[PDB]
């Protein structure tokens, strides 16, 4: 979904996404698309706010990056 | 928006109905939310996938229609 | 998800309004959702513990009313 | 404090009344302290805006001056 | 409330919950019982994923056993 | 104003609010005004209970700390 995110960063425990006012659950419902299979183990959007975990095998940089080869 | 988002466009006796794709209510709400009370539109209140707006007084729901197909 | 979630049933001239349990809104509007046009809905907006429904052209608010009860049986 | 509160209006099916970016669910919570004792049928809340109808036998009008009457 | 709830995993942050579309808020009320006497620090819910987390003291691990038990 | 925020916490990778029903988007509005290069990646809120996480560099305490000086 072009220029909805506005940004994507990360830390220690989760990969955090903004995105413009409402688009949240619109690109977060992307990531949920692939999900478990990429390594995203879960997704929860707030307005414009995404946080995303990785599961185990995966550490939030792989995460990091596969988001970027989605976007 | 994108209107590969909005799916649907109807409307009855008291409201104007939106469907959108899973997810997009908030995003596409926000833009009938620009529209003020001047051009017909009362209010607009969105869910997940379904978008509620309202004719504000002076103009009835036929109106409040129109204007949002235009406004698309 | 037993319509226990389901706490009260009504309408006026514009819309039925459900009242649910608290953050049982959106779980119980998708069942509605599942309804379509045909059946007579216009459209269904939940909220955290509140649900407007609206009926289509040619169903009064009474018959979508009707249709809501039997939707839940 | 009410300063989340930029205006309430009607028309012949429902109240509006705007909010501050998010305040919807906090003063549409307000709202439902009322009930159908002060004539209302429900409220339901989004981000910024909340629509609101009266119980049976009252007006519009009436709800909009309870919710004046209230506020 | 029985099938509401799809999947229940883990990571090193925290316990995601997968349930079914538009059940998270309920769902993520039942865990709000449990309260810091567990070993929940919070729990936050979106429209099919719950992300909660565990108190200074618990690991991650440990919360993941006792939802299993409440579920 | 008043009880609307009822707890900030943290422990391994976030920091939780906990506010009044219906609060947690308002709360999580104001900590939204900080981000990034003032401490704070990312905040989401749900209903009532809101998670915040450190920018990768802030301990998760150095953000909790600069939420206190707040509420
Ligand atoms: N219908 C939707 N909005 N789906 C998107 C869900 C995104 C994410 N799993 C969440 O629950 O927050
Ligand atoms: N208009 C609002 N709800 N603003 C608050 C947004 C809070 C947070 N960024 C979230 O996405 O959940
Ligand atoms: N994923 C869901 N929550 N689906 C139910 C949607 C309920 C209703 N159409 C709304 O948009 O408010
Ligand atoms: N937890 C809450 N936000 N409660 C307030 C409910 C507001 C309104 N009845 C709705 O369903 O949208
Ligand atoms: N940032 C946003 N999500 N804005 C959209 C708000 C749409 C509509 N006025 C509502 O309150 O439901
Ligand atoms: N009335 C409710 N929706 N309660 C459930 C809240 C679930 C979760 N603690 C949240 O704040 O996101
Ligand atoms: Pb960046
Ligand atoms: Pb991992
Ligand atoms: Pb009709
Ligand atoms: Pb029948």
């Amino acid at each position: 979904l072009k220029n909805l995110v506005l940004d994507i960063d990360y830390n220690d425990a989760v990969v955090v996404i903004h995105t413009s006012p409402g688009a949240a659950q619109l690109i977060a419902r992307l990531l949920d698309s692939l999900g478990k299979a990429e390594g995203i183990l879960g997704t929860i959007a707030g307005d414009d706010t995404i946080f995303t975990t990785p599961a185990n095998g995966f550490t939030v940089k792989d995460l990091y990056e596969a988001i970027l080869e989605l976007f």
